[PDB]
């Protein structure tokens, strides 16, 4: 697991940094 969003109920891990970057847009995004 080089990158990992490790977010309760989501724990989703990346390769690549700019994929994780990209997914913690969806945790520090509600509207
Ligand atoms: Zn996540």
């Amino acid at each position: 697991r080089p990158f990992l969003c490790t977010w309760s109920y989501c724990g989703k891990r990346f390769t690549r940094s700019d994929e994780l970057q990209r997914h913690k847009r969806t945790h520090t995004g509600e509207k």
